[PDB]
C-alpha cells in the first residue's frame, strides 16, 4: 500500500482485509509473504562466482600464468623417461594458486563489498504483532512480518516496518527518527490522515517509519510497506553500482603488467634466438618460458596487498575511522584539503547558556544594560546566575522573568535525568535543551526545588512556566528571516486580563528590526536607534570575543493578531506574524572547540592540506572562530577568504571559482552550496575530503572523492559515504589521513621488494638458458619464494612504522609514479645481482663445491653434450647435473638474499646502521619463520623430494652467507649516493 499516511485508518483498514483486533490470518500470511517477499533486505545480487571467473582469465598475467599451466602440464605428460611420473605436482601448484588468486580477489570483494551493509545494521531482530491465532500479541521474527499485520509497538523499541499509526494508546506518542530525516527531536505522532499523497516523511506525522525508535508511548498500527519498499529500504535502491574506475594504483599496476609481457616475450625470444646451431629441443624453450612466467609474476602480491590493507582497515576502525570503500585508503593520502562542518564536528556539540543581557534604563540617547552570566556547561540545573560576579536572585528582575518564559515555551525538547549514568542528557535538540537547562537555573517564580529528586527537578521550573502560558501552536523556523515564535494564551484562568501573546526568538540582526518597543522590566519603552547600537554592541562584542558566542534575541509581539485570521500554512507570511514586537533580551550560548582540533588543524597546514570550515553562524562569528580554533591569525586580514552563501551566490560564475582557490570559511550556506563547492575544487585538480550528516549532504558526498559522513548522522549521509566517523571528531579525519598516507609508503615497499625479488629470479633463469646451464632453479622452488618465503615479509613491510616527517610533506600526486627513475637503477642492480649469485651458487658446486664433481665451466655448460661415456666427460655420472645439491645452493641463496632484501625494504634511503632492523619487530618474525620454512623443506622427509632440494652441509651454508650478505653491503652503498649526492 502505497501514501498510506494520506489515508484514513478505516481505509487502510479497509484495504488489507483486516481487523483491528482479529489481526491477520495464517492463510492471509502465506499469500502475503507470496506476494510480498519476506521483510528484510534481500541478499546482494549481480555477483555470479562463474561469471567473476571471466575477471580473473580477462587479466593479462592471469593470461600467462595459466598458459604455462597447460605448457607445464603436456611436459610432464610428455617427459615419462628418466623421471617419475609422479610429478604433476608443478602443473597442479600452478592451478592452485592462479585458483587461490581467484579466491583472494573474490574473497575480500566482500570486504569491499559490504560496505553498503551498514545499513542492514538498522532493521531489527523481533517485533509484535496481533494476529489470528491468538487473543494476545505474538513475538515474531521481524523478517516474517508480512505488509497489512496489526503491529504494536512501545517505549525504546524499533519500528520494524513502516507502519501507519491506527491509535496511540498512551497519552502521547514521541518517535526519534533522526536516523532517517536527521530530526533531533522526537516527533509528536497522531492518527490523523497527512493530507499531502508527495508530502515529505518530515510531515507524515502519522507513520512509523522502520529502523526508527520510541521516544515515549505506546501505539498500535497496520503495517503499510515491508522490506525494500520501506523508506528505510528506499535508500538501498542506488546500490551503488555506478561507474566503477580502476584506482591509480590500480592503474599503475596493470602498466607494469604489461611491460611485464612485453619483457617475458623478448627474453622468450632472445634464448631461443642465441640458441644457433627436435623433440629433447622443443622441451627446452617451453620449459624456460613457464621458468619465465612463473619467475616474472609476483604471484603473492595481491594476497600481501590485501592483507595489509585488511589491517589497515582495522586500525583506522579503532581510530574511530569507519572505512566504507576501500579504494579510499588510497585517495586518503591525496587529501589537500578537508572541507567540514563546525558544530559537532569542531566542537563538541554540547551546548550551555554562558551570558544573557536585559535593558535595565533607558534615558534619551543613554542605554544601559544588564549582563549576567551562568556557571556550569553540562545539561545539569546547577549552577549561580552572575551579576558582577556574584549570585542573583533571577526572580527579582522582571525582564529575566520574561526572558526565563520565551527560553521555556519557545522550546520543542527537555531535560532528562539517565537513571544509570547519574547525569542530565539531552532530549531532542542541543541548542534548545541548553535553554531548558538555563530556564531550571534561573527558577524565576522560586519554585520549591531542594526536596525534589533529581529526576523531578529535571523539568520542574520549565513546568511552572508551562502552568501559566499555555503554548497554543509553534510558528516554526524560517531561514529567511532567522526566527520563530510560538502563540500562547493564559491558562491560570483565575489570574485575568493578561491577554494572547507570541514569544519570538530567533538571529539577532532580523529579530530586532521587526522590534518596535523595549521592555524595561514590565515597562515598555519604544525601540530607538540609540538603544538598538548598544545591543548590537554587545551581541558583537559576545560573538568576536575570546568566548565565541551565538546568540539569540528574544522578543515578544505584545499584541498578537486574531488567532483566527492567522493562515498557518504558509511560512512566507510568518515573518509578518511576528512584527511590532518588543525586545526582552539576548541569551549567548557557547559551543567549545574540541581539546584537540586546535592541534589537528596545525597538523594540516604542517602537510599542507587546506581546512574549509562550512559553519551557520552569522559571518562575523565564523571567521572570529576560524582564529579561534587556527585557521585563521588573530591579526590576519581575512577578508578574501570567508564567504557567506548569499555573498558567494553574488558573484557570476568566475569569481566564485577563484574564491574557493583560497578560501576558507563559509557561513550559512544553502545545501546545494557543498556540491558547487567541491565541483570548483576539482577545477583546480585538488582532491576534497567533504563531511556531511543530513539528509541533503548525500550528493556533495557521492560527489566528493572522500564523503565522510558522521557516525550520528542520517543513514543517507552514511551510504553515500566512503568513510564514517564514529565518534564524530574532526581529528579523526586528520588521524585518517595520517594512517593512509603511512600504509601507501608500506604497500610501496612490499611492491618494490616482491618486484625486485622478481627481477632476480628471471635474471637467474636468464643466464642459465644464455650459458647453457643446467637449471638452477625450478618453478616449484619459485612459487614458494614468491608466495611464502617472500610473502611473510612483504607483508610485515606493510607494518614499517610510519616516518617521522609523513605529516611535514605535501599529498602525494595521484599520478606519483611507483619507482622514479634512480630507483629503476637500484632495484635494477639489485635484481641484477641476485641473479649472477644465484647462478653462481649452483655453479660453484659443480665446479669448486668438495662434494662436488668439480667439472669444468666447457662441460658444465655443454651437459647436454653428456650423451654417453664421453671422452669429453671423462669419470662423470651423465646424471650428476640433475643432482639436488646445486639447485638447493641456488635457492638456500634467493632465501637468503630475499630476508637481506627485506632489512634493505625496511627504508627506501635509511642506512640500517641509523634506523636499525628492530625498529618493525614484526618483520623480524617473517624472516625467522620464513627461514623455519626453509629448513623445514629440506629436513622432514616428504618435502625434499617434492621441492628436489637436500639439506646443506655447514661448509655450504657459509658458502650461502659468503655469496648472499653482500647484498646488504651493496644496498647501504646504494643508499649512501641517495642521502649523499643525488639531492645534493
Ligand atoms: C656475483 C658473483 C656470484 C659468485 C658465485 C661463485 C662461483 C665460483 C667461486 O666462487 O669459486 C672461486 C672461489 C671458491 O672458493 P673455494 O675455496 O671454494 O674454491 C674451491 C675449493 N677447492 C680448492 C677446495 C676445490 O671463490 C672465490 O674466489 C670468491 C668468493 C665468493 C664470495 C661471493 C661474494 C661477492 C662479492
Ligand atoms: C657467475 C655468473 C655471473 C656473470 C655471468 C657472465 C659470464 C661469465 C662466465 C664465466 C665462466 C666461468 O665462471 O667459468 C670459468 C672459471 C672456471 O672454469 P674452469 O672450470 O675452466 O676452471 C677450472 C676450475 N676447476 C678445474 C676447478 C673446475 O670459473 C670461475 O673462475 C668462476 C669464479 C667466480 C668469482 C666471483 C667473484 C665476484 C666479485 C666481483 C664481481 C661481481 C659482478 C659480476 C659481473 C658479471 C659480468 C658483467
Ligand atoms: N542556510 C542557513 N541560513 C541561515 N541560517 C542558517 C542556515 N543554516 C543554518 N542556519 C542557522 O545556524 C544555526 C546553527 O548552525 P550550526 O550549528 O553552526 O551548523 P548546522 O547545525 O546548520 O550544521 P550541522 O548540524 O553540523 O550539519 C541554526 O540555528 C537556527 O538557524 C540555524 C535555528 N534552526 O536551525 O532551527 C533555529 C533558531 N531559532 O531561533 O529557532 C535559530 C537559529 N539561529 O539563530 O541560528
Ligand atoms: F599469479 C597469479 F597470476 F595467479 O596471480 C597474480 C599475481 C599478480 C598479479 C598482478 C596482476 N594480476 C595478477 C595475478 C595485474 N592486475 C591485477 C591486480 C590489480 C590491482 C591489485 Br591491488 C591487485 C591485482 C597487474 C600486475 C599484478
Ligand atoms: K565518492
Amino acid at each position: 500500500m502505497e501514501a498510506a499516511h494520506s489515508k484514513s485508518t478505516e481505509e487502510c483498514l479497509a484495504y488489507f482485509g483486516v481487523s483491528e483486533t482479529t489481526g491477520l490470518t495464517p492463510d492471509q500470511v502465506k499469500r502475503h509473504l507470496e506476494k510480498y517477499g519476506h521483510n528484510e533486505l534481500p541478499a546482494e545480487e549481480g555477483k555470479s562466482l562463474w561469471e567473476l571467473v571471466i575477471e580473473q582469465f580477462e587479466d593479462l598475467l592471469v593470461r600467462i600464468l595459466l598458459l604455462a599451466a597447460c605448457i607445464s602440464f603436456v611436459l610432464a605428460w610428455f617427459e615419462e623417461g628418466e623421471e617419475t611420473i609422479t610429478a604433476f605436482v608443478e602443473p597442479f601448484v600452478i592451478l592452485l594458486i592462479l585458483i587461490a588468486n581467484a579466491i583472494v580477489g573474490v574473497w575480500q570483494e566482500r570486504n569491499a563489498e559490504n560496505a553498503i551493509e551498514a545499513l542492514k545494521e538498522y532493521e531489527p531482530e523481533m517485533g509484535k504483532v496481533y494476529r489470528a491465532d491468538r487473543k494476545s500479541v505474538q513475538r515474531i521474527k521481524a523478517r516474517d512480518i508480512v505488509p497489512g499485520d496489526i503491529v504494536e509497538v512501545a517505549v525504546g523499541d524499533k519500528v520494524p516496518a513502516d507502519i501507519r499509526i491506527l491509535s496511540i494508546k498512551s497519552t502521547t506518542l514521541r518517535v526519534d527518527q533522526s536516523i532517517l530525516t536527521g530530526e533531533s527531536v522526537s516527533v509528536i505522532k497522531h492518527t490523523e490522515p497527512v493530507p499531502d499523497p508527495r508530502a515529505v516523511n518530515q510531515d507524515k506525522k502519522n507513520m512509523l517509519f522502520s529502523g526508527t525508535n520510541i521516544a515515549a508511548g505506546k501505539a498500535l498500527g497496520i503495517v503499510a510497506t515491508t522490506g525494500v519498499s520501506t523508506e528505510i529500504g528506499k535508500i538501498r535502491d542506488q546500490m551503488a553500482a555506478t561507474e566503477q574506475d580502476k584506482t591509480p594504483l590500480q592503474q599503475k599496476l596493470d602498466e607494469f603488467g604489461e611491460q611485464l609481457s612485453k619483457v617475458i616475450s623478448l627474453i622468450c625470444v632472445a634464448v631461443w634466438l642465441i640458441n644457433i646451431g627436435w623433440i629433447r629441443g622443443a622441451i627446452y624453450y617451453f620449459k624456460i618460458a613457464v621458468a619465465l612466467a612463473v619467475a616474472a609474476i609476483p604471484e603473492g602480491l595481491p594476497a600481501v596487498i590485501t592483507t595489509c590493507l585488511a589491517l589497515g582497515t582495522r586500525r583506522m576502525a579503532k581510530k574511530n575511522a569507519i572505512v566504507r570503500s576501500l579504494p579510499s585508503v588510497e585517495t586518503l593520502g591525496c587529501t589537500s584539503v578537508i572541507c567540514s562542518d563546525k558544530t559537532g564536528t569542531l566542537t563538541t556539540n554540547q551546548m550551555s547558556v554562558c551570558k544573557m543581557f536585559i535593558i535595565d534604563k533607558v534615558d534619551g540617547d543613554f542605554c544601559s544594560l544588564n549582563e549576567f552570566s551562568i556557571t556550569g556547561s553540562t545539561y545539569a540545573p546547577e549552577g549561580e546566575v552572575l551579576k558582577n560576579d556574584k549570585p542573583i536572585r533571577s526572580g527579582q528582575f522582571d525582564g529575566l522573568v520574561e526572558l526565563a518564559t520565551i527560553c521555556a515555551l519557545c522550546n520543542d525538547s527537555s531535560l532528562d535525568f539517565n537513571e544509570t549514568k547519574g547525569v542530565y542528557e539531552k532530549v531532542g535538540e542541543a541548542t534548545e535543551t541548553a535553554l531548558t537547562t538555563l530556564v531550571e537555573k534561573m527558577n524565576v517564580f522560586n519554585t520549591e526545588v531542594r526536596n525534589l529528586s533529581k529526576v523531578e527537578r529535571a523539568n520542574a521550573c520549565n513546568s511552572v512556566i508551562r502552568q501559566l502560558m499555555k503554548k497554543e501552536f509553534t510558528l516554526e523556523f524560517s531561514r529567511d528571516r532567522k526566527s520563530m515564535s510560538v502563540y500562547c494564551s493564559p491558562a491560570k484562568s483565575s489570574r485575568a486580563a493578561v491577554g494572547n501573546k507570541m514569544f519570538v526568538k530567533g538571529a539577532p540582526e532580523g529579530v530586532i528590526d521587526r522590534c518596535n518597543y523595549v521592555r524595561v522590566g514590565t515597562t515598555r519603552v519604544p525601540m530607538t536607534g540609540p538603544v538598538k547600537e548598544k545591543i548590537l554592541s554587545v551581541i558583537k562584542e559576545w560573538g568576536t570575543g575570546r568566548d565565541t558566542l551565538r546568540c539569540l534575541a528574544l522578543a515578544t509581539r505584545d499584541t498578537p493578531p486574531k488567532r483566527e485570521e492567522m493562515v498557518l500554512d504558509d511560512s512566507s507570511r510568518f515573518m509578518e506574524y511576528e512584527t511590532d514586537l518588543t525586545f526582552v533580551g539576548v541569551v549567548g550560548m557557547l559551543d567549545p572547540p574540541r581539546k584537540e582540533v586546535m592541534g589537528s588543524i596545525q597538523l594540516c597546514r604542517d602537510a599542507g592540506i587546506r581546512v574549509i570550515m562550512i559553519t551557520g553562524d552569522n559571518k562575523g562569528t565564523a571567521i572570529a572562530i576560524c582564529r579561534r580554533i587556527g585557521i585563521f591569525g588573530e591579526n590576519e586580514e581575512v577578508a578574501d577568504r570567508a564567504y557567506t552563501g548569499r555573498e558567494f551566490d553574488d558573484l557570476p560564475l568566475a569569481e566564485q571559482r577563484e574564491a574557493c582557490r583560497r578560501a576558507c570559511c563559509f557561513a550559512r550556506v544553502e545545501p546545494s552550496h557543498k556540491s558547487k563547492i567541491v565541483e570548483y575544487l576539482q577545477s583546480y585538480d585538488e582532491i576534497t575530503a567533504m563531511t556531511g550528516d543530513g539528509v541533503n549532504d548525500a550528493p556533495a558526498l557521492k560527489k566528493a572523492e572522500i564523503g565522510i559522513a558522521m557516525g550520528s548522522g542520517t543513514a543517507v549521509a552514511k551510504t553515500a559515504s566512503e568513510m564514517v566517523l564514529a565518534d564524530d571528531n574532526f581529528s579523526t579525519i586528520v588521524a585518517a589521513v595520517e594512517e593512509g598516507r603511512a600504509i601507501y609508503n608500506n604497500m610501496k615497499q612490499f611492491i618494490r621488494y616482491l618486484i625486485s625479488s622478481n627481477v632476480g629470479e628471471v635474471v637467474c633463469i636468464f643466464l642459465t638458458a644464455a650459458l647453457g646451464l643446467p637449471e638452477a632453479l625450478i618453478p616449484v622452488q619459485l612459487l614458494w619464494v614468491n608466495l611464502v618465503t617472500d610473502g611473510l615479509p612483504a607483508t610485515a613491510l606493510g607494518f614499517n612504522p610510519p616516518d617521522l616527517d609523513i605529516m611535514d610533506r605535501p599529498p602525494r600526486s595521484p599520478k606519483e609514479p611507483l619507482i622514479s627513475g634512480w630507483l629503476f637503477f637500484r632495484y635494477m642492480a639489485i635484481g641484477g645481482y641476485v641473479g649472477a649469485a644465484t647462478v653462481g651458487a649452483a655453479a660453484w658446486w659443480f665446479m669448486y663445491a668438495e662434494d662436488g664433481p668439480g667439472v669444468t665451466y666447457h662441460q658444465l655448460t655443454h651437459f647436454m653434450q653428456c650423451t654417453e661415456d664421453h671422452p669429453h666427460f671423462e669419470g662423470l655420472d651423465c646424471e650428476i647435473f640433475e643432482a639436488p645439491e646445486p639447485m638447493t645452493m641456488a635457492l638456500s641463496v634467493l632465501v637468503t638474499i630475499e630476508m637481506c632484501n627485506a632489512l634493505n625494504s625496511l627504508s627506501e634511503n635509511q642506512s640500517l646502521m641509523r634506523m636499525p632492523p628492530w625498529v618493525n619487530i614484526w618483520l623480524l618474525g617473517s624472516i625467522c619463520l620464513s627461514m623455519s620454512l626453509h629448513f623445514l623443506i629440506l629436513y622432514v622427509d616428504p618435502l625434499p623430494m617434492i621441492f628436489k632440494l637436500k639439506a646443506l652441509d655447514l661448509t655450504q651454508w657459509l658458502m650461502v652467507l659468503k655469496i648472499s650478505l653482500p647484498v646488504i653491503g651493496l644496498d647501504e652503498i646504494l643508499k649512501f649516493i641517495a642521502r649523499n649526492y643525488l639531492e645534493g
